[PDB]
């Protein structure tokens, strides 16, 4: 909505003087309600429009907002306790509801309430952090995380300690992106807004930000922030000028 | 071998069972089979003359186990679970514990069908279903132990160090990571891969059917499979026209 | 308390949770309970120098043979170890006056002491190590045994900090103020980085790990020079018929 827009707007611009203790009504009923639609998945974030990734930077300011009208509470771990603002997004689930939302939740994986999790989805132990969206039979393997406001498209195989870099600040920034039908291996990590397109394979141990030189052993083109479709993506180096040293950088070695 | 034909034969109808309409004595039949994997007494690979060699049927156990289980909700403390797989230490008591001879540092987790051997020690981690860990060894931070994997005595599996499970293929052996075997931070070792004992693998090495392993020695390049006794680091081969490298593992001296 | 952990030490192998005796477990139990609190650490910097205080490694080793096992109850799993949580006991007030934040199901054991302004996500925070001022631990990090994290250093995920106990002499890995340590990396065996040095991601540095300055042509073993800037690279055989991994800084802040 607009006033919805509005009203978090304002807030956001007062952020520093807020207070789970001062914050009024309205703000706090607003922040509430966007937080339960990126919970439920009728908002998101990040979305794909006409061909292109668009950022709705209020649904960013919103969850900023977040942290700032909850206050820290005691957390009962069984063996031990927590302490934190954010509340499970599983907590009060119940058999019915856990049957109707039709994904899987192997512990001890954890989910931040303010996550979309889509069906058929397989949550191995992980994390999922706040504004991320899983969509439908993505499979999340053990110890991976999917970072605050990421997307994760549909069937996506995320391996065994795989890291989805969050994206909250700045505002105008896109999340990170992982398209359908990737395949991501293991141990590698995806950050900082990268665009990993449709169909692509990564490898295992291949580190994506920003900064990583994305070769293109084809053209010999060299890319930053954003791995094309069907792209077939391995570890490497290059070397430097005199060939002393040679440092890290992502190959695509084929193109499918 | 009852038992076997019952795992068998159930096996090949898979499509029709369900957690509704299967039948007595097949569930009971898989359910005996997962309490013998889960207690050492069965396994999915074993050394045969000096091979290893894989059990299908006992693979085929494990996969009518997801068919004919359901998901149920899991009280975690702060949170809840869903999942058809139990835990394997929900029902043990100190004395059984104290029987059985391993640690279990919180929150490590372990789903019921798999064997921990005495003198192990798990550190926070995750062992999954079919997978065998042997005396003495150490499981780090992090790590994961995946389905049906198999691991020697005296093994050391650093922080963060995953080994991959392999339900499917059926034929498929599993990862198997033999005797004394030292496993480096952030390594990998997946999809059959086979290390041999008293091997010394550092950090940041990925091993998986394609990656080529290269002895500077001899100039060999082997696959899915690092040789008794070598010390293996994280390297890159050059391209034909040297303007690049790709990954690689280096076999830098055997011991 | 440290003559007496001197002491027990040398009689080691005569101790057992069965028969420990009176003072011997007393003072461990204080050590301990000192550590937890930020009274007492293992390695300290004095005028310029981080220096180790083997004693406390030693009263850490003890505790763990004059203690038993115990079940802990988990909710939907169980779990059998001796060292205790050190969140165990907490209450609001606690966590309150502590004013740290812990995410759940991140986990501390006892004997660890976490500053003020800290996050912790999900992480795991292993026995005697020291986590300083407005720290960010980052999901599915590790700060092992011993270790020294400075003030406002920043790790990230999936990053495993190196425990060092033993040997008894070696100093743990230390991590100073206000680093950065990249995505997957790892630093262990003592290494030490050094103030405001940012590393970025899957870096391994261990005390065999070749640190290559470019610009010098030199190569550093153990120890990150204070505002390095590091990435990962190789370095070729003296052939040219295959490289090997190694780290390299490539500038300096």
């Amino acid at each position: 909505m607009q006033q919805l827009q509005n009203v978090i707007e304002s807030a956001f611009e007062r952020r520093a003087d807020i207070t789970p203790a001062n914050v009024d009504t309205v703000t706090r009923e607003a922040v509430n309600q966007v937080i339960g639609l990126l919970d439920s998945g009728a908002l998101r974030v990040a979305e794909k429009i006409d061909g292109q990734w668009v950022t709705h930077q209020w649904l960013k300011k919103a969850v900023l907002l977040s942290f700032r009208i909850n206050d820290n509470k005691v957390m009962d771990g069984a063996e031990t306790r927590y302490y934190d603002k954010v509340p499970m997004k599983f907590a009060d689930y119940d058999e019915a509801r856990f049957q109707k939302e039709g994904f899987r939740v192997v512990p001890p994986a954890t989910v931040r309430q303010g996550a979309f999790i889509a069906r058929n989805t397989v949550l191995m132990p992980s994390y999922v952090n706040i504004g991320a969206y899983v969509d439908e039979g993505t499979m999340v393997d053990t110890w991976a995380t999917v970072g605050s406001c990421a997307q994760i498209g549909k069937n996506v195989h995320l391996s065994g300690g795989v890291g989805i870099g969050g994206v909250l600040e700045p505002l105008q920034a896109n999340p990170t992106i992982i398209e359908d039908n990737c395949f991501i291996g293991a141990r590698s990590e995806v950050v900082e807004g990268v665009i990993v397109e449709e169909g692509s394979v990564i490898s295992m141990g291949v580190y994506l930000g920003q900064s990583t030189r994305i070769y293109d052993r084809e053209t010999g083109e060299i890319h930053y922030g954003r791995v094309p479709a069907g792209s077939v993506v391995v570890s490497g180096n290059l070397p430097s000028k005199d060939g002393s040293y040679s440092l890290y950088c992502a190959v695509i070695v084929k193109k499918v």
